[PDB]
């Protein structure tokens, strides 16, 4: 049920856009558009998720990587996100990330709805 | 020159084995075998690297993900590594990692030679 | 102006309570009460902050440590928080933390007002 | 036995010097001299450790903070270290750290002996 839940479009607290297809055998493929930093437009992402998550109602483990080179620019950097997908009406991906240029750390919360402009200003 | 340098087999300070092919447009694909934790044999990895790194002699940014499910076992977890490839006679990948089951953090140093059994015992 | 701004009581997104006095020469002393984990009541904290922060309107760097032993219990663990104090009407301390038992990572946002019960349920 | 083991002088893999007294009730006080970054001479540190660690032979949890202002300079930054003290003939403090200016992450291994000049060059 993780494949159906994960596949689609996600927005983090900054308004960045995470577009992902979850493959049957645990592949993540898609694009990432960061609302911040030395980035513009979409970047290729790839990653992995647990395609047979535990039937005890907990989260699905996943992670992905973006190297910050596209046709617009090259930041000479890469970010990995590591976290858990939880489904339901308020579906979320809770992540910690590492950005290497020298490794910055932080956390991103992704949901299926764009956060309000006021919340984007706050976070 | 990053593609030629990255592609191949890497060992971390724990004796884990990282087998990777760097694709021309920035893809990382391969297998990971962890010497520790709830893991055995090889796991699929995918990731990204900067395929046009800066010509100022610094490192190449990269990252990859392993979800810890294979035909032997499923740990219901995923690790991302984020770091820099530096080439030369003592080529290295310096990484920080995030393991999500609840996110553990650490650091792995990968080289082209297996560390000595005595160093593996130490680290 | 950092001393006046920092000294007082702070609540994170989980409803944990951070009570701190900022000393003139950069000392942080006080108590921490975690709303979660293997903890109850208040624990001694100590830390440091930049007592002469830059006059360019940016944040004040700080960090503190709690070892999770008090008169109620001992979790045999310790957390450090590292982050920035920003003042004003919506004063905040943005932190990343490391909990060592084996090091967990996360992020806590502290403000001068308790988050709503509904937000505490969410975060 | 943690108090006796911790108190003293420690060197990390970079040759930085960590001088600490462990207090009876779990206080850490001392100085830190970083071999790298925007730092020179010694900086005040304070932190906490588990003063009644588990009798099952495992590590002692601890953490400390340095704000990077002294009489020589002010970097407008602060680092926290979080980790475990293990005693014996090859006594060590294994740490992860967070440096906030915007939070960098890494790991430091401290021992009672200075690493060789050749190892300092490597790490
Ligand atoms: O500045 C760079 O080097 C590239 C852009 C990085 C943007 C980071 S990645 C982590 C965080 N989450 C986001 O959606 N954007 C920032
Ligand atoms: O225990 C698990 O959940 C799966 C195995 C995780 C092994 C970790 S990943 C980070 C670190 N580096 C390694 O080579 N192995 C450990
Ligand atoms: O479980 C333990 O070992 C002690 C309690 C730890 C609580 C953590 S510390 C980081 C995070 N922020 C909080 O306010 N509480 C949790
Ligand atoms: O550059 C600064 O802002 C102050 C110096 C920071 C030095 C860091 S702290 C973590 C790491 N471990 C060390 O011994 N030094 C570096
Ligand atoms: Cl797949
Ligand atoms: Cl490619
Ligand atoms: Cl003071
Ligand atoms: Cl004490």
């Amino acid at each position: 049920a993780a494949e159906a839940g994960i596949t689609g479009t996600w927005y983090n607290q900054l308004g960045s856009t995470f577009i992902v297809t979850a493959g049957a055998d645990g592949a993540l493929t898609g694009t990432y558009e960061s609302a911040v930093g030395n980035a513009e437009s979409r970047y290729v992402l790839t990653g992995r998720y647990d395609s047979a998550p535990a039937t005890d109602g907990s989260g699905t483990a996943l992670g992905w990587t973006v190297a910050w080179k596209n046709n617009y620019r090259n930041a000479h950097s890469a970010t990995t996100w590591s976290g858990q997908y939880v489904g339901g009406a308020e579906a979320r991906i809770n992540t910690q990330w590492l950005l290497t240029s020298s490794t910055l750390v932080g956390c991103d919360t992704f949901t299926k709805v764009k956060p309000s402009a006021a919340s984007i200003d706050a976070a």
